[PDB]
């Protein structure tokens, strides 16, 4: 019988099940009270993809790859300056990703554009996850 599930290992099975219903196969977490919430990373730049199977990635700079490791031990960590891209810019397509379309700006929203691939959409998905 095995250690019960850690409350953040519960909030992300929560937000797989709702994703079906949004339509989407993964969420990109940009806010970063979201990403906490989800991971238990308290640190100040991060972004955090969570996909329909259950798994997740999550990103941050070179600062805290020492405290993700601590704070966030079972979800694979990418480091990169800009969080967001680079977690996007590694998926392969197809693949519907949603974003907090209440959270990210214009020209934030923009950027991430850039970086998906040729069969990768970028979803609005409206609320606070
Ligand atoms: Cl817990």
């Amino acid at each position: 019988a095995p250690l019960a599930d850690t409350r953040f290992l519960q909030r992300r099975r929560a937000l797989s099940a709702q994703l079906a219903a949004k339509r989407i196969d993964a969420m990109l977490v940009t806010h970063l009270t979201h990403i906490r919430y989800l991971s238990g990373f308290t640190g100040s730049n991060a972004a955090l993809i969570i996909n329909k199977d259950l798994s997740a990635r999550i990103s941050t700079d070179g600062r805290y790859i020492t405290q993700i490791a601590e704070q966030v031990p079972d979800i694979e960590s990418l480091m990169a300056r800009n969080c967001a891209p680079a977690l996007l810019s590694d998926i392969n397509g197809p693949k519907r990703v949603g974003f907090e379309a209440d959270y990210l700006s214009v020209s934030q929203c923009e950027e991430l554009r850039k970086s998906a691939g040729s069969d990768v959409e970028l979803i609005p998905v409206t609320g606070a996850i």
